[PDB]
Order: structure tokens, then C-alpha cells, then sequence
């Protein structure tokens, strides 16, 4: 399911996945790419490696100051879709993307 929520003054849509929740911002449809990587079942050291190699060269926002589940690397919707496809979780996260 997808809940409406707010964190650090930001309104998001929260999708409840087994590995955790995945968020999309209401204002611009950006998605938390860290949540996408957690959904692919990647451990922390590997998620960091992938973010530093595949995502930081992309348009993104590094939220490491906004404490909470909100923290992470946020990316445009189209870039999050690519990432989700690459690591084969696109069909699992599809509801949130098209939501």
C-alpha cells in the first residue's frame, strides 16, 4: 500500500515494501534511490558503492542532513525508473512510480 506522509517538512508518498518503505516526493516526483537499492536487497557497503558509481554522476540531491527515513540520495523519476530496472525491482516498485 501507499500512504501519504510528511518528513522534515516534505510531503511524500510512502510505499510499504518488505525491505522497508520507498518514498516519492509529491512536489516533484523525485524518488529516494537509496530506498530503491535497499529494495534490491543490497547491503550498505554495496549500496554506497553503487550510489557513488551509478547515481552521483546523475542529477540528484544528497539529503544527509534531513534526519529520518527521509535521508538518502534523491533522483528524478525517470532516473529512478532506470535504476529500478537495472537492479530488477522495477515491477515491484511500479505501483509507486505510476502512483
Amino acid at each position: 500500500q501507499i500512504y501519504s506522509a510528511r518528513y522534515s517538512g516534505v510531503d511524500v508518498y510512502e510505499f510499504i515494501h518488505s525491505t522497508g518503505s520507498i518514498m516519492k516526493r509529491k512536489k516533484d516526483d523525485w524518488v529516494n534511490a537509496t530506498h530503491i537499492l535497499k529494495a534490491a536487497n543490497f547491503a550498505k557497503a554495496k549500496r554506497t558503492r553503487i550510489l557513488e558509481k551509478e547515481v552521483l554522476k546523475e542529477t540528484h540531491e544528497k539529503v544527509q542532513g534531513g534526519f529520518g527515513k527521509y535521508q538518502g540520495t534523491w533522483v528524478p523519476l525517470n532516473i529512478a525508473k532506470q535504476l529500478a530496472e537495472k537492479f530488477s525491482v522495477y515491477d515491484q516498485l511500479k505501483p509507486l512510480f505510476d502512483f
